[PDB]
């Protein structure tokens, strides 16, 4: 090594959108238990492996003195709330303004699984994303689809800068 690496992530997003279930589906394979509260816990640990090397995130649920530490964003959307996605603008104008000059950054539009209720195509969130020169997946905390995904490829492009300088 024998470097150690702790990355501070970020949840954010409107109310509503699935912060809190795509945090406990990534750090506890849950999802809507009833044997776990969440109440109010602020953040959760993962370990991941890249490279060899054991990656500890510690991932942040919900102005500078807020995005203090942060080294990664996961911006969350719901594909079911158009409102939420609208609103994306507005949490990259704040990050822009309060966030680390080069925190890497993240677009997750969330419940894809629920394709009978989706407000925001696939295609608007691709097209937004590429917009801002931003990373974008599609996720469900329901159906584990790109939630690991998500992490990791934040945590590589974390990463890789770090092993830069
Ligand atoms: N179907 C589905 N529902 C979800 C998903 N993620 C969150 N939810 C539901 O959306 C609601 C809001 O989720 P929550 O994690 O509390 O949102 P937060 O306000 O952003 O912390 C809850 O009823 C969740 O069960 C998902 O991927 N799929
Ligand atoms: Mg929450």
């Amino acid at each position: 090594g024998s470097h150690d690496y702790l990355f501070k992530l970020l949840l954010i997003g409107d109310s509503g959108v699935g912060k809190t279930c795509v945090l406990f589906r990534f750090s506890e394979d849950a999802f809507n238990s009833t044997f776990i509260s969440t109440i109010g816990i602020d953040f959760k640990i993962r370990t991941i492996e890249l490279d060899g090397k054991r990656i500890k995130l510690q991932i942040w649920d919900t102005t500078t003195a807020y995005y203090r530490g942060a080294m990664g964003i996961m911006l969350v959307y719901d594909i079911t709330n158009e409102k939420s996605f609208d609103n994306i603008r507005n949490w990259i104008r704040n990050i822009e303004e309060h966030a680390s000059a080069d925190v890497e950054k993240m677009i997750l539009g969330n419940k894809c699984d629920v394709n009978d209720k989706r407000q925001v195509s696939k295609e608007r969130g691709e097209k937004l994303a590429l917009d801002y020169g931003i990373k974008f997946m599609e996720t469900s905390a329901k159906a584990n689809i790109n939630v690991e995904n998500a992490f990791f490829t934040l945590a590589r492009d974390i990463k890789a800068k770090m092993d830069k300088k």
